[PDB]
């Protein structure tokens, strides 16, 4: 543990996930801004958050996990896949990668098109309970993706768990737009809040949603369709981070 | 089979063909629903379709082989691929999981994008007659990719199955959406149809033409194109349950 | 030899199956829909995809040509035999008459007018025409032939896919100047469905096959070319060759 | 190195450098002409120069390397792993086949499309630093998601490389089509402008702003990241091109 985090792995693992959710927010605010120019649609912006997710997944994934998401990381935890300490590390990270991403584009956007650069929003016609559920869904499909893309027993063929991942991203759009805007992430929502300093009262659906749905597909993964058999020792071991490096 | 039906595993795959289901015939329908805000276009809903069941093929295909299809399951009973009594619990399994899956998008949808809850609906310019055939060629199609992209024996470069496929119906929307709102997959209409009870006609169209395309494809991949070399009593056996090669 | 075995049978049966569901789905996707016009990226994409899929599925039967521009190419290339690429291009063309054919009978009026008929921008002449098929051809071809490169070492990701996005790429440029052809069969089959032959369907052959070929040459045997042996090259085109 | 700059292959690979930067701008160009008959949109835009990249990737990348973009090509010169020649010649060959495929669409295209011939432009609400931060992020993640994809040492599944490059270009355009138009690569930007004599007094940005994010994304990953064991001036011999004979 004091070993873990005192990696230049770790320090570089902490690094990726910070410059993946800087990266990650910036090219998806980016794409759902109102350009007057060309408004963007639905499909547009779906895929451009999920060509992000898995362009980094990709790029940044050996270094990290390539998690890029407080949701995921969460679940991981969860799962018994990830020590206490990258948890913790992890999340600061992408919180502050999703500030500092939203950051430059606010910079480098024009006046014209800033808007409320992208933040989450409820459908108004739609219910906070609603959000809620529909958020809880949306981030269950993208994490049992993820756990099943990565993991090391998998048999059958995994194809490319990048673009599988992304691509799971773009589908959790496709739907989430019309309820919330899309979040799947507490990050990506964090994000545009902080920067512009606005917080709606729905707000906390978009953490909430997002982890509880996360955490359920770890549960139900790990523990239920694929458990795996080590001790209490070796599971301590994982949440202490000395069960190895 | 009685060690067959009673084993653990099964009870998950059936838990798995019904978690898919579901999970498919929300972002199915939710996509579909004609949003005021936005109305989906065509490769919009294609793209949604096609990308749930790839994301749901990497997710929990391992799980249970992932039908998500009773046109499909039914023709790999048929192509002698599995067991008569994974057969009717995989379609049963499906059959609820959509219902469930139309009934969380029923009670989470607002009022304004309910609409009919994407149903399928033949096109007034269209004969029964011509909606069945093109579901025929539709499911035909998706029937064969699967088939040649999830066997064992197949020496050339798979890529990714689970996006191959999901692609695959994605394809068939393209087409599809223009006569039937495609149905390729019987639960997939059966879905909507029941959590409204408004099931209309042609429905049958949306049973019986995915299955045959489904089993002609069967037909045509595993007795015309790449038999196996069974025993005559091993296809019996793996009709039972029994077959253990 | 080849032909009489149930091998090159089931193959060429194949290359006409594949080419009929290949060209329904090409077609029925370009049709003026009125509901909603099929858009420039919709349609390419049913095109792409189409291949992308016929070639995953039926790939390993026949090789999954589904045009005759890229037989014949394989054909110059010494990729294949004589009788091979003649039987084949033989079945795409009536599995693609065959395609429309389906289609057709199956279209709503409201929907059938055209039938997805390759046709000249109108501010394109035949021989601009002619380049931009050749050019749409050639980059898809060597798609192909370093997609299925048996001496390949680098990671061939998806062959199938990265084919028919290929093919997606050709259309979101081709469809602009000719509709898009890059396949005669394609071409070729709902001219003959609904009798209409443009006065410049030869570019629909032309354009297509000597790209391919320009391919096929720069492939095989200016890039990567093989030891071969002149007398085992000939086996080659006489459907004899084992190794 | 007369070793290589001589040899068959250093030719074939420049030459291909040179037909794929040809073709791709070809495609690039031509799909983005206005073309009144339809409009071409930004996701659709965004697909085109994807796609072609990831196509010619595929094709041409055994044969040099597929860098068609100048600024990749010098970033691989700074991170090592190719000579000073090789990174003379591609750079060379790269800019002529732009100017070579612009001026075969000039050649093809039709009067009432051609305008312009799709030359990168600023947003005239765009700032030419604000320009040069986007491209420079723009073609980071590019040559990030590059270098992890063609890594011999990568471990995990690397899918396709050639696919995960190509949504990678497809994903940077769009964002950067409304702020330059999306540049990423100095040889695309200059290909039309030397056909059409349009310098616009920001072309500098379509430079500078590609081939630092490049180099960037370039020192971090080999030098920091994942650094070769040696050194020490092998890494000369890198430069000289007479490593590993
Ligand atoms: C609307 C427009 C949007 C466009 C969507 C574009 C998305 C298309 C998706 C294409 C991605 C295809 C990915 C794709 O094709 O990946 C294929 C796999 C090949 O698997 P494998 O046998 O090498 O690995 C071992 C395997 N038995 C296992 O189980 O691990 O990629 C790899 O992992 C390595 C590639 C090396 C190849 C020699």
């Amino acid at each position: 543990s004091k070993k873990e985090v005192c990696s230049v792995a770790f320090l570089k693992a902490v690094f990726a996930e910070f410059l993946a959710t800087l990266i990650f927010v910036f090219f998806g605010l980016g794409s759902a801004l109102k350009w007057p120019s060309a408004l963007p649609t639905i499909l547009q912006i779906a895929l451009a958050f999920g060509l992000a997710i898995g362009t980094l997944a990709q790029a940044l994934g050996p270094v990290s996990g390539g998690h890029i998401n407080p949701a995921i990381t969460l679940a991981l935890l969860v799962g018994n896949q990830i020590s206490l300490l990258r948890a913790f590390f992890y999340v600061a990270a992408q919180l502050v990668g999703a500030i500092a991403g939203a950051g430059i584009l606010y910079g480098v956007a024009p006046l014209n098109a800033r808007g409320n650069l992208a933040v989450n929003a409820l459908n108004n016609n739609t219910t906070q309970g609603q959000a809620m559920v529909v958020e809880l869904i949306l981030t269950f499909q993208l994490a049992l993706c993820i756990f099943a893309s990565t993991d090391s027993r998998r048999t059958s063929p995994v194809g490319s768990p990048a673009l599988s991942i992304g691509l799971s991203v773009t589908l959790g759009h496709l739907v989430g737009i019309y309820f919330t805007g899309c979040s799947m992430n507490p990050a990506r929502s964090f994000g545009p809040a902080v920067v512009m300093n606005r917080f709606s009262p729905a707000h906390w659906v978009f953490w909430v949603g997002p982890i509880v749905g996360a955490v359920l597909a770890a549960i139900l993964y790990f523990y239920l369709l694929f458990p795996n058999s080590l001790s209490l020792s070796e599971r301590v071991a994982i949440i202490k981070g000395t069960y190895e490096p």
